[PDB]
Order: structure tokens, then C-alpha cells, then sequence
């Protein structure tokens, strides 16, 4: 058992091969499946797991009523093996949480679960399931974190948290965590930027995060930093705008794009020099479809020209959150950090006529062998009996 | 595999971080979850587990009827991982039981399960699941034990059992157990005191139990003892009365407080010199709400002043039993024994219009980092389909 | 990993302490629990498991119809941990079977599953889940075996099978099995005896079996043998008759007792010199109640006097099959082979008005510490929804 | 962990002993069991597993509707222990897949899952659950593979895939795979032959596959090859025709038998010099019944005489796909590779009045000890509540 090095570079990839699909909402029509949202995948050196925030309720049961609501004392962070439906009969309990992150350092799992009131929430940190630290709201306004895996390099794990309004300037902090203990934190000097729900990955011993600007950006903000949390900030320049909502593609910007910039969705991108692989919704106005786009100058260039598009979910199908996850050399035997991604397929409120909201997931891993575009949607037939 | 030392002091703590919530009643509306009461938590050097008394029945099925009744031949002690719902599909069988205790000495689990008739019940003790001893009622009036973890120091484990009436003087025995074999017991000389449902923990090689006076005490009795079962007795002196029911807070006593003293609820407290961390309901008359209070002179002083209160369950929400559990340094890597606690959130009879009674649970661990009060209640909407 | 020696003697016991209870029929009212009959318990050096023959159907579902029927191609031998309900979500598959045995030699499990036609059934033998032998019907008339654990001594396991009519002379064979291969078999010369559903245990390197005489005996037949299968035969002499049905107690006999001798129930007894611990039903006419009786001269003496009676199930409660199981020193750390027993609590047809028949279980281990009689019945309220 | 040698010969067998039956459809009347088809069994050096293609839906739920359809984005390759029902609570996720194969090389599991569109499907290969390679359709017409285990010899695993029309000449490729990487493939020169759904097994370091001619053969095509993918081709010569549909038995041919040759069913056979063990349906026109036949000159001789027949499923009962699996010496301790087989028992559409199609399974292993013919059918009573 050894710490993940995290010192190799990301594997360059040409396409995305399908890795998992859980069908949770379809199975939940009869089976005992948690109502969940905000799922994500994270791997150890031995396995990949899906983490998710339950609503303390099963699908097709009356307790799923009102699960559009984001924060309650019932919500818990749990995990199961990748591609299995999240059930009380296969799910490991992690934390009481309405916002979370998790990652494995090579030795044990770090989990971060935030609960408590909007005016004073507390992140509880656990290492191997023992509480090892806490951090409390410093702006008293919905302390919130990634909803995806943290990133680890040589025994240190890193995450981003946000505290403040969701329609204006907020405060953003970056953390270094070792064996579940916060050993350093810094508050970002980022005037006119906004960051939340960051998707962060390791790459050549450094951390890159691509986040959501809910304030006034239709492109995605990024922050990268080293083990000492010395950081750099920007927005993805590509005119292939990554957020949802967003305008139609056109010339981009290296700061925040204000057009359709308010609101957003969690997402990700991978940086390869001046190029970028963007995952995004296919619809500009709602969480519908999903596609991956390789723009070989999109990190720093502002044109809307790109070279590869691979379909993942069809434009008439419900999508949702998406996030990065990696497979390290210690897991794969490769000489590089493999990029993967998951997509959350949201069903129910607000877009459908149900009492509940819940998601399934799909996930894909980067390869340089042949791949194909298609649509792998949630597949459930709504409404359900309970509705 | 090594014996827990049990020789360090209790970790000093400033507040309580949420550790687990299982949502059992919410989930059992649809899923297959045991009807249970008398849950508790106990840890080995490798994991923590929820122990509970089943009713041999599942939520929202007809055999849930009558489960207000405490003692039957159908009740079984079973256990599942912390924060998971207790289900037939995830629960390990421990013992046939309508009163129980369990604790891990560092090598194997000890379990104590009392079944049989009210006039001659028998505790069956198991070590690693094998029957290693029995002990029979010696007063023929409902032999009963902790309903929370026993406590272990250097390969010996300790518990308390009571036999006799619940509305007057009863008999109270302390036991030293090694590899599931009773090696010593003493009957306590405790005239005008009453002990049941003790929450016992180790602290610097000695055991301290805080219990329930069902006879005539609205404050809690305590007994502390060494590995030779040489014991000291007393009641918590604080005017912050710990039992339910109780009077409003006023000047306390170091003997039993007779005002509102009859009846009770299982609870716990932690001694820190002359100070005390008290867990109690928020209502003085029913099992509603829960709070943690630090009273720096409350173990020995009778005033009703305290220095810290942390809300756990709101006053208008159902609560129930509570107990202590510890995390030893062999589990955590700390230099001290960490105090934690669980609360049972009882739903159904006698307070609600159901045919059944069952609980869910929440637990917290003591920390010195930032924490917050809130309410994490059961959350189920009663009555259910079967009612 | 080492072979069970099997060379110590049975632990003398003074009473029976309750070990497990599954509540399967109560739980199966809503949960996903197999319809089963013919359960039994068997232990390895690490754990005890319950084996059972499913009917390829779940309780309270339409496929449980007609499960009074003994033999079908749907019936399977499965196992789960002791005291858990048998569900498809916790159950290990063993063999396709309508009659069975299993036992662990210290290294691996042996399972014996008989299926196929009444006129040519085949026992399939498996070691560690691999098929290692078969034995086919030699009288073409329902080849059948113990429905309880086989017995192992020094790497050899032993069982008994029967082939022929159930209302007359049949044929009875004894088998020695090593690593799942039949290494010797003998046909018993036992004119005027009848043996089936033998409960067999090791004791001082030899096997004792106590069986069912369905032809013309209301006491139980026995056969004991060494590793070479050189055997002796007799019937339990005590006037405390062990079978069901049977007459009221009176002077017994050392050969078959013809009064109420046709028909029967699987059962067991333990021999301790000239004395016997007898488990039997409390009713003389039907499968109701259960009790254990220590008769200090009952193996070889014919009087109906006895020393100890311990109630297990009350006379107005349903019982059923019962069988021996042992815990070897390699499991317990004792210097003797510990005797235990289980009882099948049968519900449904033919005594109740249901479409199905299915059983739960209770089990007890022998101890020399204090015990108590009680009733631990099945507890389900019939009929069920499906009826 | 050591690589399976795969260099010994097939064990000679006189008959087939029943190994497993899962009763999936019967159990899924109430419990949470996947709608599935295309099951198959494959073994590591430590256990045997059932692999199957789910429909992303449970039996007796509305999302089972339309499951006659073969290919969708919801289908997933998943696995559970042999003989257990495939449930979301006991099944391991393998791959997104509407056509599949898997096999264990002695060190790790290889899985092959084809998803994507009919005009450009992609097989995703995983080794130990990590994506190790992909291969894309090369004729753009439903890339498809074995629906049974691939075959392994000294660290290399072999499979066959087909691409093109199912009512005419298509293209057939053989693959050598090492640690989940395709290291060699060849396209077969096979004019006038047709191969799909190959059942492949190792025998003396070489692979023999018996497949389905959906174009114009009522006998089965075979291809055998060495580790270099040097291959020989042929059809089974026996006038005991192996496909469904087929003619009644008459003189066979060593080329495709065109009488009733169109359409087909996945099946298997085992070669023993000039002889052959044939598994087939009992009906000549529909997937009903199953029997095993030993024809001592049937691999190369065209007569319709055989030496042994062993009933498996009766003629009036539903059957389906069948395939081979092996137990290598590293698992059994034998000196030869043991042949086994499974049969899928298909229920629902198109033959029955349901909204859904699903299968259960049975399997058998080859022995030289005594065996018996019988019928072990699915057993479920259709239609179901949902229909
Ligand atoms: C939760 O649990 C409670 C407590 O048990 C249930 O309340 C019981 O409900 C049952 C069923 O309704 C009651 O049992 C019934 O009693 C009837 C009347 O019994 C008395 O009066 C008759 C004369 O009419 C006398 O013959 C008899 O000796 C009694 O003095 C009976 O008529 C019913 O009998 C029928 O069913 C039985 C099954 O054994 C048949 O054998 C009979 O022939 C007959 O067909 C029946 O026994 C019982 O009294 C209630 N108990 C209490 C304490 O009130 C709740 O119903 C339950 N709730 C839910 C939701 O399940
Ligand atoms: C339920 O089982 C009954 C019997 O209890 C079924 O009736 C027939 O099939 C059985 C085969 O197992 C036999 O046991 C019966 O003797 C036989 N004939 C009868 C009762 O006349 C009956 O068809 C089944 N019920 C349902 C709902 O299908
Ligand atoms: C709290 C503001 C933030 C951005 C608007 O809300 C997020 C939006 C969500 C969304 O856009 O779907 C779902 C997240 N669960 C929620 N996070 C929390 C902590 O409640
Ligand atoms: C036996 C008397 C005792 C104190 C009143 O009853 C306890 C009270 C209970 C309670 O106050 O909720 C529930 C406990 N399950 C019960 N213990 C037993 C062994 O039945
Ligand atoms: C086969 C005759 C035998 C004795 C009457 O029947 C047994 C009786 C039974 C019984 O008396 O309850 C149940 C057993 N499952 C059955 N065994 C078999 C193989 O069917
Ligand atoms: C694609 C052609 C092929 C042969 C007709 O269809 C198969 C026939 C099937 C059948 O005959 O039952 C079911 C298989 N699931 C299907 N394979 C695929 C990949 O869909
Ligand atoms: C990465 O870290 C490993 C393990 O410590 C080290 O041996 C190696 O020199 C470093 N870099 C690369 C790119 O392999
Ligand atoms: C959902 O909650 C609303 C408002 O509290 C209520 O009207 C409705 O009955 C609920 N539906 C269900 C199925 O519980
Ligand atoms: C990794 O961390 C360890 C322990 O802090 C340290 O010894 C080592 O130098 C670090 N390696 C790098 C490349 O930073
Ligand atoms: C506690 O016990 C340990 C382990 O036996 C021993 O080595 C140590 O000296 C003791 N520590 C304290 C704080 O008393
Ligand atoms: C712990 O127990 C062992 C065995 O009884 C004993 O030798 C040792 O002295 C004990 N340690 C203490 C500190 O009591
Ligand atoms: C039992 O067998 C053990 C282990 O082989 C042996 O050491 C011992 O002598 C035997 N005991 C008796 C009483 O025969
Ligand atoms: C037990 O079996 C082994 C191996 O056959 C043999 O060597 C040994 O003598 C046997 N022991 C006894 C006590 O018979
Ligand atoms: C097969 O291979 C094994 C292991 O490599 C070797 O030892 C043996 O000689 C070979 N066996 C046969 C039957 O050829
Ligand atoms: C099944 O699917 C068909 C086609 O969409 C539809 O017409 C039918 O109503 C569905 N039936 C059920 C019972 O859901
Ligand atoms: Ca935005
Ligand atoms: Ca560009
Ligand atoms: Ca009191
Ligand atoms: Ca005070
Ligand atoms: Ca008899
Ligand atoms: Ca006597
Ligand atoms: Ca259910
Ligand atoms: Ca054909
Ligand atoms: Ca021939
Ligand atoms: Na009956």
C-alpha cells in the first residue's frame, strides 16, 4: 500500500470509450434504489466507486416527495461500486452531507461531507472513516464543495470550497489535506471571478480545476496550483462555451463571458498544452444532451473552431452534472494519468411532472483506440407510480 | 491483532461533529428494514458497527404490529455497518435478545444477549460468535443490561446488569469478562440508588458508567470502578438535570433528585475532572429534542449554570435513547480515547397513530475543531401504509 | 488450514443455551425470503452456516403455491450465515437438490445434493463447490439422505443414504468421503430396521447417527461406526419415545416400538455412556412443541424415568424437523466436541390453510452454565396475503 | 496467481451431472431480479460466475416492456456467483454491452462488451475492470461476439467476432488477447460458411469453437486454431443436426446443411477425436427441450446413429441458448480440462403473452460417474402481474 505519486502527465487521448452505466432510475421503479443527486466517481489503486448524495429516501416511495430541495438534514454521502445502482443493500455509508468530495491518496479514502444550517455549515473530514478534521463556514452562506473527486499527489489531497452568494462575488478557498487533516488553506484573490463545483485533477504533480461560474460566466473558470497552494487563475478562452446555459458558439474570452452567464451546471475540462477537451451539454438553454469536443487551441484561443466532436447523450435526452475522474498509473499500469469522466442524468423536477428529482449516471474513459459517438440516456419512463 | 490498552485519558472536546445518520424509518417506508429499538454503536480497531434489537419483523408489514412490546422470543441482537439501514440483507446475526450489550476487546467481539421469561431470563455471552458463558436472573424480575457498548481495558471487558423492580430498589451487578467468560462479578451496595441501561466507557484504565434512575431520580446515577470491580458511586450533581422526565433546571443534588424522578430514558454523560458533557432531551416531559451541554463544574457542583450548548435535534422532533461510544487510539491513531455518542429517534407508538414502534439513529464524535448545532431528526412521515 | 481431528469426546452438558433464531416466515411476509424446508446448521473452523432446501420461490409470491410437495426440479441446496433469513441477496448457491447433506472437513465444504427422478435420483457431491463425485439410486425409489450435517474425523467425512419404500424394509448405505470422493461404502445388514434422515455426529473418532424409523418404530433407530465403516445397530431403549407420532411414555424397547410406529419426523439424540439427551416434539400426535430430556440410562434402559426436561417450544406452537450439529475444538478452543441442535419451525400445509409450506429455525448449544426453558416459536400470523 | 496452462486434453465424460439452477424468473415474480438474456458461465482458478446481459430493468416492472429488443444503450454486462439470481444487490458491474464475452487467464478477468450503434459498434475490452483496448465494427453491420466465455492458454485469451449480414455471407475475425490488449487478429477465409455466437474452449493448447450458421446451415460450423491464429474450418458432419431450427435427423454433411438452415440458436459441442458430444434442443422448430448426445463418429461421419442420449429439459418446456464452459486443472486439481455447459431457459416474447423476455439458467459438468436424465425447466407461471 503506497501513496499515489501523481507526478506523471495526463495521457493524451483521441476519444472516449464507455466505462459504466447504472440505469438507477429504471431499476428504481421497482427496486430499492436511493433517490440521489450529485454523483461522482473516484478510484483507489484497486477499484473505482461511485459516490453520491442521497435524499434519505428511496425511488417510488412517498419520502422522495420534495427532493428538488438541495439541502436537508437527511442527505447523506454514500458510495457503491461503479456501475451498480445505489441501494441501501450495496451502499457504504460515508458522511452526513448535502455537498461533498472524496479521493483516495493511495493508502485510504478521504471524504468531505458538509451539513448543518445554511448560515453555519460544517465540512466534516474523514480518513478511512474516522473523523480527522472539520472546517466551518467563514462567510455564513452555504459552504459548498466540489461534488466530484478531490485530487491527490504524493500523499497530499486538494480541494476547493466556496462560501457566499451564488449570484455575485463569493469567497473561494483552496485546501491541502494530509491523512484527513487540513495542513494549509489559502483564500483566492479572484475579483470578478466565480468558482464552485470544481472538477480538479492531478497532472505532473500539479492540480488543475475547471469550475462553474454561476454569477456571470458562460465559459468556465479555472485555477491551477502546486503543493504549496501557489495558484494561477483564468477562464477557458474557447468560443465553444462550456457552461449551461450559454449562448451559441462565437468568439470567446479569456475572462468571464457575461452573455447567458448567470446560472450554470457543474462541469469539467481537460487541459493539454494550449488545447482542451470540453464536455458540455448539447442544448444551450437546459440540461439536455452531452458531447465531448477537442479544441486544439481552446484553452488560450478565443475562436469557436474545433477538430473533434464525440456524441455522448442526444440533444432530446436529459443530462445534468458532469465531472472529471482519473485513473493513476498505480491502478492501470500505464505511464500517465488517464482522464475519465462521468455524466449525471437528471430525472424529475423541475423539468418533469413528478414529486421527486433523482439521477442515474454514465461514465467514459479516454483512449487512443477507436471509439464511437452515440446516445446513452437515462431511459426511465416518467412519471412513476408515486407521482 | 492486539488487545485495546484502554489506559489513555478521554480526549478533551469542544463540540460534536456529525458522524452518521441512517434514515432507517424513511427508507423502510419502501425498503426491507427491520423494526428495531435500543440501537447502539461500538467499534473494533478496524470499523464501527450499529447494534440493535430487532422485533423479528420489517417496517410496513403486518408483523410490525404490537412492537410497542419490549420483550418477546422474536427479538434478536443484530449488527450492521455504521450509518447503513438495518436490513435482513446487510445485517449480521449476533444473539437472541430483548436486552443487550457488545464490545470489542481488540481481538474479538463480545456480545451479551438476554432472552427467556421475565421470572428467569438468561444472558448468553458470545466471543467471536461462539457461546462462552451464561448468567441467569438472580432476582427473577427481568434481568436487563446496558443497551449500549460494554467497555474494555487490557483484554478485560466490563458491563452492568440490573435485576428487580423498575419502580423501587433493585439489585445491580458489575461484571469483568475475559474472552467472553465471566471472571468476576460484585453486587453493588447502593441503598436508595437505582441503575439501569448504563452507558459505560473506559478512561485511564478505569470504567465510568452513567445510567438511568427509573425509581426516583431526575439526575443520573454514576458508578466508576477499577479492573478489580472496586467501585465508587454518586449522582451527577449539576442542576442541569439529565434524565427524561425531569424538572426545569434549578439547584441540583449529589443524591437522587426526587422531583419528576420516577420513569426515565437511557442516556449518557462524560466526566472531565469536576466538569461534565451532558447529553439530554430538550423537552422535560417527553422524548423530544436533543442537546449537548458542557458544564465545567457539573459532575460535583449543584448550580444550574453551564458554559456551552450545542443543539442536536430540535425540541419539536422525536428523540429517544442515547448512549456513549468510544474510539480507542488503536482505531484513530490519537493519544487519547475519543468520546462519541448516538441518539435513537423513536417513531410510532405510543405517541403516533401507528401499529408499530421503531427508531432510526444519528451519531456524533467529539472534536476540538469547529462545529455547529442544528437538528438532524428522523424525517419519516407517519402513519405508514400498514397503519 | 487443517483437518478437523474429531478425536475428542462430546462435551457433557447440563442444559441448552439459545444460539440463533432467524424469524424467516415473519420477515418473508414483506421481505424477499425463500420458501424453504429441511434446514440445518453446520460449522467450519471459522463460522456456522444454515443450509436449506429452497423451493425455487419466495414467500408471499404465487410460486410458493403447492410447496407441500417434496421433490421438484426447482429445489436447490443453498446456505447463509446462521440466524440470517435465507434470501436470494444473502444466500450462497450449493447444489440442485431435493434432499441433502453438508459438512466441512477443516479445509473445505462438502455438499451432497440429490436431484432427478424418483426412480433414478443422483447425489452430486461437491468439494469447495467443484463436483468431485456422484452416486445414483441403487433401489430406484427416492434416494434420500440426512437433511442435516455429515460428520468428519481426520479428513474423512461420513453420511448415510436410504433407497426404497417409506412404509417397509428399505436399503441403507453408509459412505466414507475424502475431498468429496466416495472412498468406501457399505450396505447395512439391518433386517426389521429402518433408517432415514440420520442425525450424525463425531465422538472420539467414531460416528454416531440417530435416525427416523418411518416403517414401524416410535423410538429412534441408531447406527454407529468407525472409519472403516464397521458398524453396530440398535434403537434407543428409553420409554421416553423420541419420534413423532408416538404413544405416551411407558416401558420402552431396544428394537423398534411398533405402537404409533409408522410415520415420523427427522430428529436427533446425543449419547453419553448409558445416558441420552433426547430432543422431541411435545405433542405425541403432531409436530407441535419441542423439549430436551436428559435420561441418564435412556440409551440402554427401557424405563420412562428421566432427570432433566428443558422446554424449547410450547406445546400449542408449530415445530418440525430437528437435527444435531457440533462445534469442534478447532472452532471453539474447548477440549471436547460441543453438541448443538436446531429445530425447524414448519408453517403452512398441511396443518394451516395456506397455499404454501415453509419453515423458520431456532438453534441452541450445550453448556454447563445456567439455562432456562421457554418457548421460541416461529411467530408468523397466517394466512398471508397470497393465500 | 499463475496463468492457466491450457495444455492438457479435455476430460472424457460419460454423462452430465447437474451443477447449478438459479430459478431467476420464478424468484423475480416478487424479488428484484434483472431482466436478462444471453447468460453464460465462466470460471477463474477460484470460482465460477454467471455473466449476463441485463436490460437495465427488473422483472415485473414496467421498464421490462419491449425487452424482446436485442440492442439498446441500457444493456449492461454484469456478473454474479453461479446459481444465484442476477439481482442489483448481488451483481458486479462489468461493461456497457449488448453483445459480450469474458474469460479469466489465471491472473485477471477479461471482459468484452460491445455497445454503440448498429452501423459502428465498438467492443470495449477490460482487464481487471480497467479499459485495455477497443475494437470497432469493420463492416458497419452489428459487430457481435460469442455470448459465452472466451478461451485461454498460457496467458493468451482467444475470441471470435462477426460483422455483417445475418442472412448471408458475413465477415469473421479471430483475436488473440494478452492482458486485455489485442495482439493479433485474422480475418477468416470462409466462403459459403457462416459463424456467430461461437462457443470456444481450450484443448491441448489449441482452441476449438462451435458456432451458429444463421445463413444456411442446420448443422454447426466449427473453427479450430493455434496460438498463432492458424486455423482449420469445417461443419459438424453428424446427421444428428445441432441447430434450431433443423430437419429431423438423417444423413448429414461436412458442409452446411441447407435444409431448415436459415435462422438458428447459439449452441455448443465438444470434439473427442472423431466423436462429438452434441447439446441441442429437442424440438426441431422452436427453442424447446434440451438433450445431450454422444455420437462416437459424429465429428467426421455423416450417419444419424448415436450411442448415448441424456435428457436435460423436456420437449414441452422452454429452452434457449446454450454454451460451453470449462474447469481447468488449476481449479479442480484434475489432470484434464473438464467440459461443462449451461442452458438459457427463455421466457416471455415471442412465444408467450407477456410484455417482456427474460431467461433463467441451468448448468451441468461432465463426469465419468453415474448420471441421470430428467427435466430441469424454468418453472415460472406466465403471465406475470405486469403483463
Ligand atoms: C394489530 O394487533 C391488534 C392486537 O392483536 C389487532 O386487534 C385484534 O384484531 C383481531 C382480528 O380482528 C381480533 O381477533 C378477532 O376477534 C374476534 C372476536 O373475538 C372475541 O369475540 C368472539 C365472539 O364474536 C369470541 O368467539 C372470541 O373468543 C373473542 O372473545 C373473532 O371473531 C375473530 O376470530 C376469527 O378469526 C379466527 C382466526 O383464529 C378464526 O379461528 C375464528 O373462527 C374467526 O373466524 C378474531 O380472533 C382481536 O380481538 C383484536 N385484539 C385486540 C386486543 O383488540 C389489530 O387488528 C391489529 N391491527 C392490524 C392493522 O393488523
Ligand atoms: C397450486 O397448486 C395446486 C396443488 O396444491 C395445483 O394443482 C395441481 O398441480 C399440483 C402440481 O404441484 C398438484 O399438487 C395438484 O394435486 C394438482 N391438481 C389439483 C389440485 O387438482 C394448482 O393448479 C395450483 N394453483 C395455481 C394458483 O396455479
Ligand atoms: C448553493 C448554490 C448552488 C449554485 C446555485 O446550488 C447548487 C445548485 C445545483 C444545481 O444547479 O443543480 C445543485 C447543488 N446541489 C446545489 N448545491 C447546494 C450546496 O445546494
Ligand atoms: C424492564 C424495565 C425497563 C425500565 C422501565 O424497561 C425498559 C424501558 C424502555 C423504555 O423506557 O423505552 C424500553 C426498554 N426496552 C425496556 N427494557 C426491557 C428489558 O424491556
Ligand atoms: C421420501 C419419503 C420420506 C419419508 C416419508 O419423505 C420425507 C418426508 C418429509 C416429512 O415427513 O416432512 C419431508 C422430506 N423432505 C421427505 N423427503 C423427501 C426426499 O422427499
Ligand atoms: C445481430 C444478429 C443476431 C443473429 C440473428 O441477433 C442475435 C440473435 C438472437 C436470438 O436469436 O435470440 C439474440 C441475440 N441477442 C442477437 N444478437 C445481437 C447482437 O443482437
Ligand atoms: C515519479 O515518481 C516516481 C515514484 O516516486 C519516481 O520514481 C519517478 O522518478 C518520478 N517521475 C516519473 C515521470 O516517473
Ligand atoms: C407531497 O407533499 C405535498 C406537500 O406537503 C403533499 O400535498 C402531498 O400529499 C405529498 N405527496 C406524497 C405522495 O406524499
Ligand atoms: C513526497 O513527499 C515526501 C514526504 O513528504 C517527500 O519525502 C518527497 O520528497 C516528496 N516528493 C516530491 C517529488 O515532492
Ligand atoms: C499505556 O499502555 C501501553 C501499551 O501497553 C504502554 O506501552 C504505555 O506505557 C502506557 N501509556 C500510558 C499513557 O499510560
Ligand atoms: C495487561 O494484562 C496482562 C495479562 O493479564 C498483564 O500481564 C499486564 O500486566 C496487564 N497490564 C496492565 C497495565 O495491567
Ligand atoms: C487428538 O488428535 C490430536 C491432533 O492430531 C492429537 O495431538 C491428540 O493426541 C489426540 N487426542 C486424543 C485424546 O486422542
Ligand atoms: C489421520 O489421517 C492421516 C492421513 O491419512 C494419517 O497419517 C493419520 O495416521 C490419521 N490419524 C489417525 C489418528 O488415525
Ligand atoms: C503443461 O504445462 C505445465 C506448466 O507449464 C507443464 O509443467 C507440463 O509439463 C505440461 N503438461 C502437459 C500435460 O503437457
Ligand atoms: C409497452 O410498450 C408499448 C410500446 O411503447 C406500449 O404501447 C404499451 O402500452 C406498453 N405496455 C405496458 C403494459 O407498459
Ligand atoms: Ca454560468
Ligand atoms: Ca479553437
Ligand atoms: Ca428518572
Ligand atoms: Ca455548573
Ligand atoms: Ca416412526
Ligand atoms: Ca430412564
Ligand atoms: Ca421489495
Ligand atoms: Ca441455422
Ligand atoms: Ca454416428
Ligand atoms: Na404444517
Amino acid at each position: 500500500s503506497v501513496k499515489l505519486a501523481g507526478n506523471s502527465s495526463l495521457c493524451p487521448v483521441s476519444g472516449w470509450a464507455i466505462y459504466s452505466k447504472d440505469n438507477s432510475v429504471r431499476i428504481g421503479s421497482k427496486g430499492d434504489v436511493f433517490v440521489i443527486r450529485e454523483p461522482f466517481i473516484s478510484c483507489s489503486p484497486l477499484e473505482c466507486r461511485t459516490f453520491f448524495l442521497t435524499q434519505g429516501a428511496l425511488l417510488n416511495d412517498k419520502h422522495s416527495n420534495g427532493t428538488i430541495k438541495d439541502r436537508s438534514p437527511y442527505r447523506t454521502l454514500m458510495s457503491c461500486p461503479i456501475g451498480e445502482v445505489p441501494s441501501p443493500y450495496n451502499s457504504r455509508f460515508e458522511s452526513v452531507a448535502w455537498s461533498a468530495s472524496a479521493c483516495h491518496d493511495g493508502i485510504n479514502w478521504l471524504t468531505i461531507g458538509i451539513s448543518g444550517p445554511d448560515n453555519g455549515a460544517v465540512a466534516v473530514l474523514k480518513y478511512n472513516g474516522i473523523i480527522t478534521d472539520t472546517i466551518k463556514s467563514w462567510r455564513n452562506n452555504v459552504l459548498r464543495t466540489q461534488e466530484s473527486e478531490c485530487a491527490c499527489v504524493n500523499g497530499s489531497c486538494f480541494t476547493v470550497m466556496t462560501d457566499g452568494p451564488s449570484n455575485g462575488q463569493a469567497s473561494y478557498k483552496i485546501f491541502r489535506i494530509e491523512k484527513g487533516k487540513i495542513v494549509k488553506s489559502v483564500e483566492m484573490n479572484a475579483p470578478n471571478y466565480y468558482y464552485e463545483e470544481c472538477s480538479c485533477y492531478p497532472d505532473s504533480s500539479e492540480i488543475t480545476c475547471v469550475c462553474r461560474d454561476n454569477w456571470h460566466g458562460s465559459n468556465r473558470p479555472w485555477v491551477s496550483f502546486n503543493q504549496n497552494l501557489e495558484y494561477q487563475i483564468g477562464y477557458i478562452c474557447s468560443g465553444i462555451f462550456g457552461d449551461n446555459p450559454r449562448p451559441n458558439d462565437k468568439t470567446g474570452s479569456c475572462g468571464p463571458v457575461s452573455s447567458n452567464g448567470a446560472n450554470g451546471v457543474k462541469g469539467f475540462s481537460f487541459k493539454y498544452g494550449n488545447g482542451v477537451w470540453i464536455g458540455r451539454t448539447k442544448s444551450i438553454s437546459s440540461r439536455n444532451g452531452f458531447e465531448m469536443i477537442w479544441d486544439p487551441n481552446g484553452w488560450t484561443g478565443t475562436d469557436n473552431n474545433f477538430s473533434i466532436k464525440q456524441d455522448i447523450v442526444g440533444i432530446n435526452e436529459w443530462s445534468g452534472y458532469s465531472g472529471s475522474f482519473v485513473q493513476h498509473p498505480e491502478l492501470t499500469g500505464l505511464d500517465c494519468i488517464r482522464p475519465c469522466f462521468w455524466v449525471e442524468l437528471i430525472r424529475g423536477r423541475p423539468k418533469e411532472n413528478t414529486i421527486w428529482t433523482s439521477g442515474s449516471s454514465i461514465s467514459f474513459c479516454g483512449v487512443n483506440s477507436d471509439t464511437v459517438g452515440w446516445s446513452w440516456p437515462d431511459g426511465a419512463e416518467l412519471p412513476f407510480t408515486i407521482d
